[PDB]
């Protein structure tokens, strides 16, 4: 039986409004409702993996996994198999997985993360999952963020913390956070991100969602305008939103939005938003394409409606040869060419270069490069020819084409990272110098580049 080289993932995420489910919520998992939605004619094929994010859940894992198993089997005729539950509060992410995947999924881990300080340290934060599948790394968040319009920042503050101290994925990545720990990442949940629009327009938006004229209210939609500014989710993707607002609606129809403000609110408004969303992030040149985005008409339990996503993803096997693992493949390597860092900071310490990858047997320290002044006042690091020729595990161009290396520039005065960025292997040419290029980041925001030329060199 051959080794799978495509994936399909389901992700939801789902904030049910401290109430129990309906009884059928086959919907959601099949990807129908409004918004960009799954075929008929798809609707017996089993996704590969499903990851179901709640927020405001009220039932027990116990209690939540017999309702997802259950409508995954009448949907699918398929029992799937538990890979991994974590609840923080009422946040909860389940993942499940085809039992013909049970052998290729390995290295699992959960986390959580509390955002807040006192007064907001209780209910918000995020949960998280990540494993390898065969030979490609996979990382799950759903997060529960801040609410009310009028804390953007707050919530994007809540978006830092959570990438800076969510633990997935391979602690042997210390220089790098979530963001480029994972082949792709998957980022979902209750965002709370609202449509900023004034209070005395909440009937004109509600003449609009009727229209199904979304355009003007997503010109107003904070996540996209944060994103658009830096602020928010830099380097992720989102897919094109067609379906309406999932928030806030009168439970048990979706023939109202309830905006104004009343007591049980404090006293705010809630505005038609899109609260409830599904990012990714996925390495450079890996296959990753949305084939679901959308929302569920006939779940109404909650104030939110539930929301799918669904992607195909690249995956690879878990290479063996002769040679690696447990040595080199003295036909391979990897050379850096006339490479400079550029870097946002007033420090003036020397940096190195960290350079990891599972192409490699262990992480690989660069010698200090030559600091100049940039033009426009920005430091600039050299490293020449000066880089240590990189000798990955396995030479073969089928593998090899296939890494990624992960690059962190570090201060040799504080040995702290000031910058992580990730180059594909997967050249236009072997044997030929190449132009490459990655922005870096630190705590997920842009503190730099890095740029210069490689060279591969496989067994062919
Ligand atoms: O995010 C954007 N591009 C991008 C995404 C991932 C990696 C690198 C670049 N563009 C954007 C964002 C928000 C509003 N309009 C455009």
């Amino acid at each position: 039986q051959p080794e799978p080289d495509m994936i399909t993932i389901f992700i939801g995420t789902w904030n049910m409004g401290n109430a129990p489910p309906p009884k059928k919520i086959t919907s959601w998992f099949l990807s129908k409702g409004q918004g960009k939605t799954r075929d008929d004619s798809a609707d017996y094929i089993p996704h590969d993996i499903y990851v179901i994010g709640t927020q405001e859940d009220p039932l027990s894992e116990k209690e939540w996994l017999e309702i997802l198993k259950h409508s995954l089997q009448e949907i699918t005729s398929v029992t799937f198999k538990t890979v991994a539950i974590h609840t923080l509060w009422n946040i909860r992410i389940v993942v499940l997985a085809k039992p013909e995947h049970e052998n290729r999924i390995s290295h699992i881990c959960t986390d959580n993360v509390k955002t807040g300080i006192a007064n907001t340290l209780g209910n918000k934060g995020a949960v998280g999952v990540s494993f390898m599948f065969n030979g490609t790394s996979l990382g799950f968040v759903n997060s529960h963020l801040t609410s009310g319009s009028e804390k953007k920042l707050r919530r994007n503050q809540n978006y830092m913390n959570i990438l800076r101290f969510l633990a997935l994925g391979d602690k042997k990545l210390s220089p790098f956070n979530i963001t480029h720990r994972f082949t792709h990442l998957f980022w979902f949940g209750d965002l709370n991100y609202r449509v900023d629009l004034p209070t005395w327009e909440a009937e004109t938006i509600i003449q609009k969602i009727k229209q199904q004229q979304y355009a003007d209210l997503l010109s107003h939609d904070q996540l996209l305008t944060e994103r658009r500014e830096q602020k928010v989710f830099l380097h992720f993707e989102e897919e094109e939103i067609t379906f309406a607002p999932t928030y806030r609606f009168e439970r048990l129809t979706r023939d109202k939005y309830a905006y104004t403000k009343q007591k049980a609110t404090g006293m705010k408004y809630n505005l038609p938003s899109w609260c409830d969303r599904v990012l990714w992030k996925s390495y450079p040149l890996v296959h990753v394409v949305c084939q679901s985005y959308g929302s569920t008409s006939d779940i109404m339990t909650s104030d939110h409606s539930p929301v799918f996503a669904t992607f195909e993803a690249g995956v690879t096997s878990q290479f063996v040869s002769k040679n690696g693992p447990g040595t080199v493949d003295s036909q391979g390597q990897i050379e850096f060419l006339r490479c400079y860092a550029t870097l946002k900071t007033k420090s003036q310490t020397k940096f190195y270069l960290e350079f990891h990858s599972s192409c490699l047997e262990s992480f690989v320290k660069s010698q200090e490069g030559e600091n100049e002044e940039g033009s426009e006042g920005e430091l600039v690091v050299k490293f020449g020819e000066t880089l240590p020729k990189l000798k990955p595990i396995i030479s073969d161009p089928e593998y090899l084409l296939d890494q990624h290396i992960l690059i962190s520039i570090k201060s040799s005065d504080s040995d702290e990272s000031y910058g992580e960025g990730c180059i594909a292997l997967r050249l236009e040419a072997t044997e030929t110098q190449l132009p490459i290029y990655t922005p870096l980041t630190h705590h997920g925001e842009l503190t730099g580049h890095f740029q210069g030329e490689i060279k591969l060199q496989t067994s062919q």
